[PDB]
């Protein structure tokens, strides 16, 4: 038997369904989410950290020349620098009052502490989904982690199910993001080789432990103070912490639909958008018979009360005369109501306690027990809190909130006004039968 | 300046162009694709080998019973025989005629071998085109690889280079592949938990290395021969010998567009398909005035001898006066003729030889030296050879095999079909105004 449902995407609220055969036992299904993930496929672009501007030792030469050499290390500047006249603690260093030369040398390399505070750049792209499922089906029950790709099944005691695909494609990942600090952020990265001094990427390297390392940071050289030995620079300060310093929050504060971001993996955790479509197939082994399931008869369903809050607000007693006691399914095929339990104790005679939760002000709603069909009928009163802390457990209609009042005052208004209209039609038409029959 | 332009994705063949700016000496670019990589992002789900199918010795119990172990082991399963009297060696096993039980089990295992001989299971999407270009613009030249993604700068003496996307997003590998032996082949495999006996991934593992199987291969246990100690089992052939001897050629045989395809990563090398979008960002400091670039006076083409085959068949000689020696470029701004190089040394006078290629019997070409213009005209005639081990070095239009006799007939019968028309229209007024006339 081939069955197919399609449950809401939402962790931690129960999807109860029934499956039907023509001549069989009901058969209960029970999908419980306890958690679905996103998790996009991200490569490494490159990593980002404060820079360290090592530069080497001012080497002066005396009466006499220098010149100035590549060595080829990132962001690199070499000058050399004549008329100095460099002081030491022991006094003057040289002997020339001019004609003597300083060739300094300054590059930038990551900062001593990149091994831990740093940020990598990532590209995200063809998000797959998993959702870890509590499965009973039959009283055979099963947690086990489905992928949510349509095709790839989980099968247990010859039933075999395929979740999914999801419904929508959206993931709260741009093409481009930012991990730092374990906190995903939606940067638009430079591409590598292509950062710039005082933003975010002034230094790049392909790797935390990469021997290569882009540098654009706008250093150059200055000349040194008279009668000292130093090397003076003025580069554009850190892109990163220029970075940090304004970053907005992370998507763990700005995720549509009230994503989890999580890292390692990068995922998006309990996004509460789309629908995973179930296709269940159960050997014909597992459809009993009639008879050994427990047969009702003579039932009626009582509406104590109902108060359409957003959790099991609604509570309901069955008066059953059963054949047998037993376990037995209910269910209610239409939208207006959702049962706590897919299942009940049942007596040979008795009433049965079914808690239930609602948007209607007036249900009218089939409940299913063991294979008759009884019809739920009441009233509902608003909830007693403005605000909760949990998601709605129902689904409501457009029409679901119109009490009988509403119908009253809008069927007598636009009854009323065809009822006028048609009085008029058949008055026109009498009256012009008349005219006619007045032609001698 | 920015300067966008186009080029074949075809290996080994140079693309030669110039950028002329309004006053400035023209600058030349030269790529040369040495090798294009397509590299598919691979999941890897499952490995498949051989199975072997391992046995507990079996438990004997003479005058007993026995009971049957719950099941932990890949498609492991046992079976309790009673009436067995084994007979070893030394006799017979049990001084019991009947009522003796002999427990056998079997299991699935992987094959001592599946660490070298097995095949590997991914999905593949998103392909990643690269490519090694050695670029040349003014004298300046590198090589390196490019990411053939929009975005990705290449740097070099301050020039930008981006390249891409790919104009098509064809890829040889489908959505699900197996590599085995370094060949990839375009399977539709059962997923994981969903193989079937007899066929490709009837035993499944996670990775190589891991401690989770997925047997299914009908294993069914059959009663001992009478007075044999032995486990007699039956199942069906491996899958993966049955997918060996008939798998279809890999699809280093088989891909379109002559791609290769390699493994370690897997992808698909020199796929003639599509055009790659190049943008350069040139500084300004590259141009340089006509007056440095040797300029050019009082040139004309004439056509040695031309051969419109695959190769540089046309050979021409321009006859030049310079006002210096030095360097000059050379191009085709049309696609009726592709040259060789894309520079000449010119001295104060003389002749200078070029080599194109061209698809047209008549070859009309407007030739551009680096200062002076020259049309360039003459006939060719068919190569010698039907076929060629080298692709096609030139582009060829719809018009341009149409020879000189086959326009005079087109232009003959066309054309002088409508000074038939119009002849017959001018009649037809004429004797239309002189009939008119004669009414008095
Ligand atoms: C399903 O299993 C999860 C994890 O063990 C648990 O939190 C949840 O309550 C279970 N649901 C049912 C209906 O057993
Ligand atoms: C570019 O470099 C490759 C590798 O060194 C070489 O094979 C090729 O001929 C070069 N192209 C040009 C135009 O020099």
């Amino acid at each position: 038997y081939e069955h197919a449902t399609t449950m809401p995407s939402q962790a931690g609220i129960s999807y109860n369904t029934i499956v039907n055969r023509a001549g069989y036992a009901p058969l209960p299904i029970s999908i419980t989410p306890t958690k679905i993930k996103l998790i996009p496929t991200v490569n490494l672009e490159y990593v980002t950290c404060h820079y360290k501007t090592g530069m080497d030792s001012p080497a002066i030469k005396c009466c006499g020349s220098q010149e100035c050499t590549p060595t080829y290390r990132p962001d690199e500047q070499c000058k050399v620098f004549t008329g100095v006249y460099p002081f030491m603690w022991g006094g003057a260093y040289c002997f020339c009052d001019t004609e003597n030369t300083q060739v300094s040398k300054a590059y930038v390399m990551k900062s001593d502490d990149c091994l831990a505070d740093h940020a990598e750049a990532y590209k995200a792209h063809t998000a797959s989904v998993q959702a870890f499922l509590n499965i009973t089906v039959g009283e055979h029950s099963i947690v086990t982690t489905v992928y949510v790709n349509g095709e790839t099944p989980v099968n247990f005691n010859g039933v075999k199910i395929t979740a999914g695909p999801l419904s929508t494609a959206w993931t709260p990942f741009d093409r481009k993001i930012v991990q730092y600090a374990g906190e995903i952020y939606n940067y638009d990265f430079p591409e590598y080789g292509a950062g710039q001094p005082g933003a975010f990427g002034d230094i790049q390297s392909r790797t935390v432990s990469s021997s290569d390392l882009y540098a654009n940071t706008n250093l150059v050289l200055q000349r040194p103070k008279a009668g000292a030995i130093h090397v003076p620079y003025t580069q554009a300060p850190s892109g990163f912490e220029q970075w940090k310093k304004d970053k907005a929050p992370s998507l763990k504060f700005t995720a549509p639909f009230g994503c989890e971001i999580y890292t390692n993996p990068i995922r998006a955790e309990n996004c509460a958008v789309g629908s995973i479509p179930l296709a269940f197939d159960i050997p014909d082994a597992l459809f009993t018979r009639v008879s050994e399931t427990p047969t009702l008869s003579a039932a009626e369903c009582t509406l104590n009360e109902c108060v359409y809050s957003s959790d099991f607000g609604g509570i309901a007693t069955v008066k059953y005369s059963a054949s047998k006691s037993g376990k037995c399914a209910v269910h209610v095929p239409s939208g207006t109501a959702t049962l706590k339990e897919a299942a009940v104790e049942l007596t040979e005679q008795g009433s049965a306690t079914i808690h239930f939760s609602t948007a209607n002000i007036h249900p009218e709603f089939r409940l299913q027990i063991c294979t008759s069909y009884v019809t739920c009928k009441g009233d509902c009163h608003p909830p007693k809190d403005h605000i909760v802390t949990h998601p709605q457990y129902h689904a409501q209609t457009f029409t679901a909130a119109v009490s009988k009042t509403a119908w009253t005052w809008l069927t007598s208004l636009l009854g009323g006004s065809a009822v006028i209209i048609i009085i008029g039609l058949v008055l026109a038409t009498i009256v012009a039968m008349y005219v006619l029959t007045n032609q001698k």
